[PDB]
């Protein structure tokens, strides 16, 4: 509400703490849902089905016993990198390759056949996975990144429909509905019997996740007093950062693709159930002509906060008088027609959108394929969650005692350079590769939290909202475009990482030009 009314009710009190505690918790499950792909879409080694081994009759027919390692060569051509071909099989068994003396160069997939009878996967680490369930390998390999992109697409559409809708019906209504939709779609996706159904439900989940993300931030921002807004926003950001540790702790327990999704998405039913006693912001209520309900909510909060007499003395006349400032000037959002037209301000917008897209792209493109970065996914997830926090706390101190522009440029350049260096080092040293990847992700996180603050300060007060929205849309579009880059991995796994490392470096170098503060 207006500063006078909010101060009369109380800037900080019980209700603020209760609402913050209620709203931060779902944010950890809004990060578990986003990062569930690393564990529910893993790619295990997939040999080609062979009747000699799986069908026990044929194997037992041969007198004596033949070791599986020695009997595998006779029916699998030697694939690249001294391994078994992932999507080929011998047309007929070749006992000539059985003798180790003969060179295996003559034995190749020139006279082989495709995987007609299906693939055999590994159940040592993951008991089940979507890839092993719908054969998303070989010719369907490209279908794995696609599922990651569509989900991100949903998020982009959500902010396009949760923007105006929440400005007409309210904040709490949209938040509750989005919680319900998240819970229902997550519960339903676990039972999807075909790939397109799962993709559709994932897209709907992304839509609801965007709605929750916007509404939860708007509701927190409005109610908290002016002096304590960034302090609560950073807590809201730290919740999402602890979401990574939560994800790492959950996946280690259940090894499945349906149980994991169901367990992750079930708590949103409780989130919806208890989300009915949260108060609707009176700021939105009063401006939109809803006076009586806003007054009732204000009195309710005043009674909650421990000041009864103050709330009792309130009357609609004082309420109308105190909010005349907002009513007189009905600030209408200004379109881009008055933003890009001024030549002087063009560079600022260009560079800001460049930074927002660079981070939206590289961080989603790198985090989603967490396997290629290190050795074991669980340790990488835990370390990302642990390291994100200190970087996010230290960025604020850096900004206080150092310029915004140097900090932004240095963080972005260092993140990009660490990501790039991760590829060059060999695979013998898993520890160093994992450490470099973790540092790169932490740097990207720091750059993102710094640019969030930096963007608003650049432009005047009137044009800040349009620029922030443009940056968010750019940053979302880059996220969508991120996963698609992996389709170049056929040439080699190094090219996607090279691109992910080159983009942030150039963005950070460019971001040194725009003025300070
Ligand atoms: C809105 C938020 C979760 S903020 C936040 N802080 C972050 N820090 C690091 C990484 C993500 C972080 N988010 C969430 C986030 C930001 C930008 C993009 Br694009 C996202 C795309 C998909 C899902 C979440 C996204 C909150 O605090 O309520």
């Amino acid at each position: 509400a207006f500063s006078e009314l909010l101060d009369q009710v109380g800037g900080l009190g019980r209700f603020q703490v209760l609402q913050t505690v209620a709203l931060v918790v779902p944010i950890m499950w809004l990060c578990t849902q986003s990062m569930l792909e690393n564990f529910s879409a893993a790619v295990p080694s997939h040999r080609c089905w062979v009747p000699l081994l799986d069908n026990s009759t044929a194997q037992a027919s041969v007198p004596g016993a033949l070791g599986p390692e020695a009997l595998l060569a006779v029916s699998i051509p030697p694939g690249p990198n001294q391994g078994p071909h992932q999507c080929r099989r011998f047309r007929q068994p070749q006992w000539q390759l059985l003798d180790p003396n003969a060179t295996a160069t003559n034995w190749s997939e020139a006279a082989t056949e495709p995987c007609v009878d299906g693939w055999v996967y590994d159940r040592s680490t993951f008991t089940s996975t979507i890839v092993a369930k719908w054969d998303l390998v070989c010719d369907s390999q490209a279908l794995k990144p696609m599922a990651q992109s569509i989900y991100l697409a949903g998020i982009l559409v959500g902010a396009a429909v949760c923007g105006p809708a929440s400005d007409r019906f309210g904040r709490r209504l949209v938040l509750t509905w989005s919680y319900l939709q998240m819970a229902v779609s997550g519960t339903a996706a676990a039972f999807a019997p075909t790939f397109p159904v799962y993709c559709l439900f994932r897209f709907l989940v992304a839509f609801a996740v965007a709605g929750v993300m916007m509404n939860t931030g708007t509701l927190v921002m409005e109610w908290t007093s002016a002096q304590a807004r960034p302090l609560v926003m950073t807590l809201n950001s730290l919740g999402f950062s602890f979401g990574h540790v939560l994800m790492a702790a959950v996946a280690y327990g259940v090894r499945d693709w349906a149980l994991l999704q169901l367990v992750v998405s079930v708590p949103f039913f409780l989130c919806f159930v208890y989300s009915c006693w949260l108060a609707e912001s009176a700021r939105w209520l009063l401006i939109t002509g809803r006076l009586d309900r806003g007054l009732r909510e204000l009195q309710r909060v005043a009674a909650i906060n421990g000041k009864r007499a103050v709330g009792d003395t309130l009357t609609p006349q004082v309420l109308l008088s105190a909010m005349q400032e907002e009513l007189s000037v009905g600030q209408a959002p200004a379109s881009l027609g008055t933003l890009l037209r001024t030549p002087g301000l063009r560079l600022r917008t260009c560079i800001s959108t460049l930074c927002w897209f660079a981070f939206g792209f590289t961080f989603f493109g790198l985090a989603l394929d967490l396997q290629a970065l290190g050795s074991n996914i669980f340790l990488l997830q835990v370390l990302i969650g642990v390291v994100d926090i200190p970087a996010k706390i230290g960025t604020l101190l850096l900004l206080s005692r150092l310029g915004r522009r140097p900090t932004q440029a240095a963080s972005l350049v260092l993140a990009g350079l660490c990501i790039l260096a991760n590829t060059l080092v060999p695979h013998e040293m898993g520890a160093l590769r994992s450490a470099l990847a973790v540092l790169g992700l932490g740097g990207l996180g720091a750059a993102f939290t710094c640019i969030t603050i930096y963007s608003g300060e650049l432009f005047p007060t009137v044009l800040r909202m349009t620029a922030v929205g443009l940056g968010q849309m750019a940053a979302r579009g880059g996220a969508i475009l991120g996963p698609l880059v992996r389709l170049l991995g056929v040439h080699g796994p190094w090219l996607p990482l090279l691109v992910y490392g080159t983009v942030p470096v150039l963005s950070g170098l460019a971001a040194l030009l725009l003025p300070e503060t």
